[PDB]
């Protein structure tokens, strides 16, 4: 558990119904910053850090530690130009080369995420935090689960945007559950991080998807990731590629 040698600053970085992120420091003598998660139920914010606690790799936000103060506080190491959705709208110069070695680091630590039997639940181009034009990191594990040694799906907001047919008609949540959000991630990242989906109901989408409607090629993407995408859109999972599958392709597309 952390001590409060925690300095926070007073901007919002952003607020929720939980409570709200800010910029913060923490002191080990050299100083880390930090993003701060404070609420304003702390079972959840428990089991979001839990999760966080177990997790390790390159393209997967850290946790530091929690705080128990005058509020409880999430502590994760800092990404410091947040959101990539919200960078992207921004940065319309960013190339299709580098959206695709963004991506490929998603995929890549999605690929540790299905090794290590967690469902992330939550895959969007709003929780794709960046460090640098060059380097991501996967965040927000509020909605996700630890799968039992003996199970391939979880079974249970919702952003049905992101969600695979299996998730809204059976509410069955696996790996390749997450790799049809990542179809949906990278169609944003194509996009720049516009919307998915624009203006149409959950149930409209729902609708749309069983016609076998998919999601049109993004502007200025190339055919073999928008390929990529209707592959991530399988309909029926159990022909679904798993993460080992779309970060082999993405790797090699990249070379
Ligand atoms: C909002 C924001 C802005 C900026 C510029 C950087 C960050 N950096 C950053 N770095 C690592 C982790 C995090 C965050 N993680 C979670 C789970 C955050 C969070 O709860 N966000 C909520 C507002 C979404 O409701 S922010 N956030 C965050």
């Amino acid at each position: 558990l952390d001590r409060k040698l925690l300095t926070l600053e007073d901007k919002e970085l952003g607020s929720g119904n939980f409570g709200t992120v800010k910029k913060g420091y923490y002191q080990m003598k050299v100083v880390k910053t930090v993003a701060v998660k404070i609420l304003k139920l702390k079972d959840e914010l428990l089991a979001e850090a839990n999760v966080m606690q177990q997790l390790d790799n390159p393209y997967i936000v850290r946790m530091i530690g929690i705080c128990e103060a005058e509020s409880w506080m999430l502590v994760m190491e800092m990404a410091e130009l947040g959101p990539l959705n919200k960078y992207l709208q921004q940065n319309r110069h960013v190339k299709d080369k580098n959206i695709i070695e963004l991506v490929h680091q998603v995929s890549m630590g999605m690929k540790y995420l299905e090794e290590s039997n967690f469902v992330h639940r939550d895959l969007a181009a709003r929780n794709v935090l960046l460090v640098t034009q060059h380097y991501a990191k996967i965040s927000d594990f509020g909605l996700s689960k630890a799968l039992r040694a003996d199970e391939n799906y979880y079974k249970a907001k919702w952003p049905v945007k992101w969600y695979a047919p299996e998730c809204i008609n059976y509410y069955k949540f696996s790996s390749k559950s997450d790799v049809w959000s990542f179809g949906v991630l990278m169609w944003e990242a194509f996009s720049y991080g516009q919307k998915p989906y624009r203006g149409m109901k959950g149930s409209e989408v729902t609708a749309m998807l069983e016609k076998g409607e998919r999601m049109g090629c993004p502007a200025g993407c190339p055919r073999e990731m928008y390929d990529l995408m209707n592959l991530c859109w399988t309909y029926d999972v159990e022909n679904r590629p798993g993460f080992a599958a779309v970060e082999l392709r993405l790797r090699n597309y990249y070379y």
